[PDB]
């Protein structure tokens, strides 16, 4: 369970910036036991330059093992990739960063998910 926060800027001044659509700083934070075993930060390469990237970045947090993505992108249209992945979505009202992580250990923000195994209904 890796809880990822979306921009948080990079020291404790960005908090939660804003939106989250190219934030080339996605926090990722570790935990374990209910305490962040390592809380590092990857920024991202050329938002601006390739062509149609921004959301793209979600593939890269799914391959970090990032199973929390709290965001508040403008639109579903993240939410929307996050749930046909299979990770846990989590929305940003707009707090800060510091509070948020010890707000992701009491469940205290909303998560989004879509399950693809309900209702047995086998043939026979």
């Amino acid at each position: 369970m890796k809880i990822a926060i979306a921009s948080s800027g990079t020291d404790l001044g960005s908090e939660v910036s804003r939106f989250f659509g190219r934030a080339p700083y996605f926090m990722i934070v570790e935990m374990k036991k209910g305490n962040i075993e390592s809380s590092e930060v990857i920024e991202n390469p050329s938002a601006s330059a390739s062509g149609g990237a921004g959301i793209r970045t979600a593939q890269i947090i799914a391959n970090n093992g990032v199973k929390a993505v709290i965001a508040s992108s403008p639109g579903p249209n993240a939410f929307e990739v996050l749930n046909e992945l299979g990770i846990k979505i989590y929305r940003a009202t707009g707090t800060s960063v510091e509070e948020n992580l010890k707000l992701f250990t009491e469940g205290n923000l909303e998560e989004i998910r879509s399950p693809g195994s309900g209702r047995g209904r086998r043939r026979r």
